[PDB]
């Protein structure tokens, strides 16, 4: 009973979370997952400030109100070569990665590793945070509050 959560650097408190190496998070699960990191889904303004500090990914993820990809450099296979916060307009499907916002993180680029999941609750799952440098933090718990996300 295991969940892998790949996380990034934080930029103005904003970071990306990919679950189990595939698009697999619902919007309800995303809010709960960010809450386990004492975080919330970013607002569009928070995401734009993070972009300005150096944040970009090549993955769709929830923010408050939309699913987006922050882009700095144009790349044909990432958000159709767009720059800025690219907003997903048309999709059949509901599951993506998520972004999260932690207000207590440093104001600009923070590329230290994540070493805690501070607000998960009691449960049976081995949750492993996987940093980009491969370092891992694991703890037994749960973060999903909606049964249909389990
Ligand atoms: C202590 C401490 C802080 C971190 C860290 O990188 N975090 C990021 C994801 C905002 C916070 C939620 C735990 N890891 O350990």
């Amino acid at each position: 009973n295991q969940i892998d959560l790949n996380v990034t650097c934080r930029y103005a408190g904003v970071f990306h979370v990919e679950k189990n190496g595939r698009y697999s998070i619902s919007r309800t699960e995303a809010a709960d997952l960010c809450q386990a990191f004492n975080s919330t889904l970013p607002t569009m303004d928070q995401m734009k400030l993070a972009l300005s500090k150096g944040f970009e990914t090549c993955r769709y993820g929830f923010i408050e109100g939309n699913v987006v990809i922050p882009r700095i450099h144009p790349n044909a296979i990432c958000a159709a070569n767009h720059t800025g916060v690219y907003i997903l307009v048309t999709s059949n499907t509901s599951h993506y990665d998520t972004y999260c916002f932690n207000a207590s993180a440093p104001p600009e680029e923070d590329c230290t590793s994540v070493t805690d999941l501070p607000n998960s609750f009691d449960g049976p799952v081995t949750i492993t945070i996987v940093n980009r440098d491969g370092t891992r933090y694991s703890k037994k718990g749960e973060y999903r509050t909606h049964q249909e996300d389990i």
